[PDB]
């Protein structure tokens, strides 16, 4: 019984690495509860009332156990972040909080590190690119698949951003997209040997919900 | 990660013990996944397509993430369980496993308490003597919405129990109902005390899925 | 035996958090030491002869293990404080150290939780203003019986502040009144996520006593 | 709070060691909670009546925080045990707890060690004697005063017995008399080095009181 | 220094599993010196003489700091072990410490897993099935080149094994091929799972070793 | 598996103590690969190709499974040192990786320990002087092979250098050659001790080998 | 084996409380030595000769088995001390180690806590009173024989100090004289109590020896 | 303070590492006293009397801070072991303490590992056989001066035995001669690699002197 605070979250049917993540960085007293989407096919809502009437339902599922709700997919945020605020009151979205993050911590150039293949990857970079940040550098693991995704190990993801230490040693900080991969260790590692702030999509997350919420909480990687 | 295994879990949305419950009983390398389903009027299913539909769509939902599933909801287990397992192959319905795990250690004897109105307790206790047990006495918590029950302290479990104890030292074990209860810690006090099986819900479920998973863990209360 | 120091404390019959408290904060070496007095109709004597008789027999019941003593009542502090330190010498009275814990921290905005009920709250914070804080909200337990106090779990000692979040940020500090509280842990958790001293009443007592004594310890919430 | 148990202790105003020892026994989720005594002149009541009285006084002011009730003084018990069992329901009398623990630990030769004086130490002999126990030896730290009593340390209490290692060798377990006295440390030091039962009188309280709440826990000395 | 023993061990270039598999399990005072040879082409010496030059050379670059020396290739171990004995007397072989092993371990049933093709997890079989073994069940990585071997992470190893719970559980254990495996951990989490001895290639090499020099160890998975 | 870093390093046949330090000053998911060449007569080869293919040799043993390679070697060093830079591209040699920690740690004055006999220590001497330093003092074990010197004890290491307190304390640092020392513990005491960096060869080359990779890590005796 | 430092002490046949406070102080690879002097009558040599002669012959059993000589008896360091410095080259005296020590901890103020009687407890006043401290207070335990100034318990020192809080705050520090105390507990409670350096005569002469062997250490009290 | 027991040492003046192993030894409580003789020529006293009146004297000087006194020397133990038990009440003989601890474990045969040169290690050996056992091996470290026997190294000691392992498992114990070395932690890796006991002079004087003041403890090796 989370007597310091209970946090919902709304993840992909296929997404495993997420509640691992959010549960090792939740402090004592504090449960994560979730709950899925059907998995889509595009990476934006179709038909926006679809979208906003399965999103109300889920959030339906989770607003009296909740005491703040994550939104942990990308599908939606791009272009529907709108919708996605309008649904659900105080909504924490994981891009916005790896934004809002940076921007705390000072950071001007950015080294981004994705689970996606080339083509994803690139607009990723060219996401955040169109944000303000310059761009040191980027690579991607080249998954598809979502369970694939969170199958990533410690160290794949952390030789993912090493490989290109020449490069990501330029940046002030590195990024590492997607709520998919469980980061928690990962993040860790590279924060120390890098020496600079490395933030992972879930860690940025529960930052946000955590503040928002008013409980200390020592996240990692930052 | 849970390259050791992962038990996804299908409960009612104001349920925020189990999730807690089940962590906490997850042996390392092990992760919980959960999807929720709407809150019902009864306690049995008066639609049954309409129930087997949503039931295989929340099924569909954890279907790929999970290695096992666990019914988290005491709905549709007493006279439609045939749906659930149809549906879920290789379900673990929480209170079967209780069965189980109750008559893996003899017991003959039983004290059972809940989190229920005594007209519901009435039910609960009358279900486990038509089952061959005999019910040397019982309590509830007197509490109907599940949200109530899962807010239930450690201590309040434990004196709900503790309160009868000439009735309770009688018994050869100890059973404590509903899922939405959070009885990690209660149920090790009070095996400690009584010096007797404390099986709760939760803990039970989570025997059965590990012990079909073939994973090494101590469960408490047993 | 208290070679480092031995604290006695007079506490109404009733109370069952106060020495939970005093002990968990008590450094190696220093005991505590108690006594109870008969529970009393009003919040303050009609018959001061009949109220310092009864005092200074408690007082006798404590005088040779103690080295100094805490009055851990509200009954007769706020019109008969002279009468309590006229029978006791260096008397702590808490509801004063928090006083002084309070002007120590350089607090002027205050927020107070209590156990208590509408009315009685709104004496508490009447009581307190008049003292020269500026009280920025305010909310209560409803309770009567001091068993039931004393019963109050930790997170809803907690819930009862966090739940008035928004004004809660507004105050220099947080003061939860009554010694049948157990606030050890839950002035912890507070003081964390607040960030801001989180002052007990019990911990208010301790300080004062520990200074008086000279013994060196990390009280909770400040 | 004492979610697990409550354990009311009355005892005399000079004591300073029962408390502490207790509080050190106390498992997890048990609190203590004490009230005092007018200190006497003999050692058994003048006035019955006037015990009768105060008896029942001090009893309703732990009637209400207790589960059970421990009876921390040897005054009254030899000659009137009868009426502190008659005011107060299921009482634990130490010196009776001492005596059923020997008799569990099927002890019939017996070492006795007291803070008292030579006198007196031989009342305490022939009084236990009496009881059918041979008693091979017996020393006293010849002392009064309760306080002085209280402030004896650990090893002198080890020392008392370790000195007549000789005869202490010849008993099936040793005593130690008197309640003031801690004996939480030294009695554990005893029985290792002397590999035998040794049971100090709040020892032997605390076995009785957790056996009839029947609450788990490791006592000191056996 | 090893004081208390020092294991030297020859493996081929590309092996990046077995050095830090020997460390986690050296016990205090033990240390590991290692040495390689060139990687080879097939998996048996085409040039015996060729061979046995170089083996003789590697042998005494580890010969003085040596107390016994482990070969850490199976590489010439199935058709010229009797070369390999003569230039190295003690030599251990790991996967004749295997055999010894599992038959010390009385092994009739077993499961093998390997990290190769389906081809080579073929001929690992049919190897072993020679010596007597009943081999219930077995599957590969399907890997070739070391490096990708040893990169093989903990619970890819653990899966290889649990995704045929059926068969596996028919085994009276499980081992384990490839020195360049490191199974430190994965074996100790099959150990625990399955119930039964999981036996690597490496802990097996440690197990004579230590047995040999006399060294008092608690291995992984047995 | 080296998930975080594999470093590779060439050693004499006979040095038993370099690995062992290597591996204790080695962070978490980092490993220690090591191959052997053949002991040779003097300090110096006096064949070149026959060096170079040597070393090309043994690297290309190493060049796999290593990020980065360490010479620890003393043999070709002196006047040979591009020969090695030339076959392994990036290597850590050591001796040199000294001259960088003691530069960046301003040391103008140091005392210099090593195993050596009067002669060669002698030289070391030079050797150092000519590099910049002003040598207030130095001994040497008086030792010449390499087994012996790996057998030196901690303490023995450490009594070298305090034998000789008066001059070392006025030193900037102390340095103590020889890779085939095993100084992970010695040079500890010595810094704790001396209030100066105490630079170990083997201390200085991981120093420069988990630079160049950045990983994070906290080296003895500076 | 000291291979860190091997320290020797002289000290009078009944001092029981020094090898204990030494050893305790006494960090990893440092080991005590001790002998001891026939017990004598005054606090002064009345024959110098006879002094000097046992001097000498006790130093001889210490001389090889000791890096440095700590002479632990008052007796002839008042009047004597160029005899034992004549004898003992670099000999510690712990007397002239707390001088130094207040010396080096600026200290002005100083209140004296003594196990003696009045009249050596003034003595020792005036003596300190005469090296130019201002002596704020003082007492002592009124104590004769050295085995019973050893049997002091931790504690008792303690309330020797803090009896006299209200003066003892007005010292820079406190000292408590004679090494048959064991001070190495009582010392760090009173430290972290009065927030100021209280010294005792063993942890100085501890202080002393330390720094001459150049051996770093965390002694207590300051 | 040794309130749970003081043990007197007399030792040889250059022995340093009785005391060492004798500290490490002592159970919390215990504290350990000692005081040296002069060094001398043979292994027995030429003139009796004036043994005997050294012996007395350091006697005198141990015999009020102790409870038992432990002859640490082997001088005078062969022929002359009466004059030693009529001196000193009580005390203990390592080398009688060894052969009763070899007695009580039922040893047969046995090994002898000493510190000695050839000859006296003969006459050692021969002493052990005319006692009644079989000694199926034996090696010394050849040394003479006792400060020399005193720095052996652990794994020193260690090896001096493993060496010969082949002799050693026929045995049914080791025996590692004299007092100078300190075995605390070699008998311990030796007894855990032999599985059998080893017997230290040092850890079989604790073993009698503990038995006979009655004070629970663990030595090692056995």
């Amino acid at each position: 019984p989370g007597g310091r605070g209970r946090i919902g979250v709304i993840l992909p049917a296929n997404n495993a690495g997420m509640e691992y993540d959010l549960w090792k960085m939740a402090p004592e007293g504090v449960s994560i509860h979730s709950t899925r989407m059907k998995p889509t096919k595009g990476c934006e809502p179709e038909n926006v009332e679809e979208f906003e009437k399965e999103l109300k339902y889920s959030y339906s599922l989770l607003a009296e156990v909740s005491d703040i709700i994550i939104y942990g997919r990308t599908y939606g945020t791009h272009k529907h972040a709108h919708v996605i605020k309008r649904v659900i009151k105080d909504v924490v979205i994981p891009e916005e909080s790896v934004y809002e993050l940076l921007k705390k911590l000072n950071v001007r150039k950015l080294w981004i590190g994705t689970p996606y293949i080339k083509e994803r990857t690139l607009e990723e970079v060219e996401w955040w690119r169109n944000k303000g940040f310059e761009i040191v550098g980027y690579d991607g693991l080249g998954k598809i698949r979502g369970i694939d995704i969170s199958n990533t190990p410690i160290f794949t993801i952390y030789r993912l951003v090493k490989r290109h230490l020449n490069e990501v040693l330029k940046a002030d900080a590195v990024y590492i997209a997607c709520t998919a991969l469980s980061t928690y260790e990962a993040v860790q590692y590279l924060h120390e040997d890098l020496d600079m702030p490395v933030v992972s999509e879930n860690a940025a997350a529960m930052w946000e919900a955590l503040n928002k919420l008013k409980i200390k909480a020592k996240l990692p990687g930052f």
